[PDB]
């Protein structure tokens, strides 16, 4: 899959799949 | 960032950046 760990909102034509835990801070998992 | 949340180990060229949560389950973020 093709997915960015985002500090926003998932883009255009992403889904939100999931999170990641990026350095004891919580990121959207963004994915298309 | 180009990563991947892997079921497996990261790649010899990549770095263990994070865990990514995704339908239940954990996996490790990868990037290269």
């Amino acid at each position: 899959a093709t997915c960015y760990c985002r500090t926003g909102r998932c883009a255009t034509h992403e889904s939100l799949s999931g999170v990641c835990e990026i350095s004891g801070r919580l990121y959207r998992l963004c994915c298309r």
